[PDB]
């Protein structure tokens, strides 16, 4: 219930990113607890694993910030 459920987000923007814009992107997907940006990368954080599965198989060719993003399950509990 806890395992799988983070969504690792590459391919993102050089310039900043609005968090309300990525929660727009992600949210219908499920229940969002944390949006995190870094220099190179970000993740979103969801309840539960299925979202993360959704939100790969139906974002992953879809331009978002001009970007095809690199999406993965993520590994991190950080």
């Amino acid at each position: 219930s806890h395992m799988k459920s983070r969504l690792f987000i590459g391919n993102l923007p050089l310039k900043n990113v609005s968090k309300e814009d990525l929660f727009r992107i992600f949210s219908p997907y499920g229940h969002i607890m944390q949006i995190n940006i870094k220099n190179a990368f970000g993740f979103i954080q969801f309840d539960n694993p299925q979202s993360v599965r959704d939100a790969i198989e139906c974002e992953s060719q879809e331009m978002n910030f001009g970007k095809k993003l690199i999406l993965e399950v993520s590994s991190s509990n950080a």
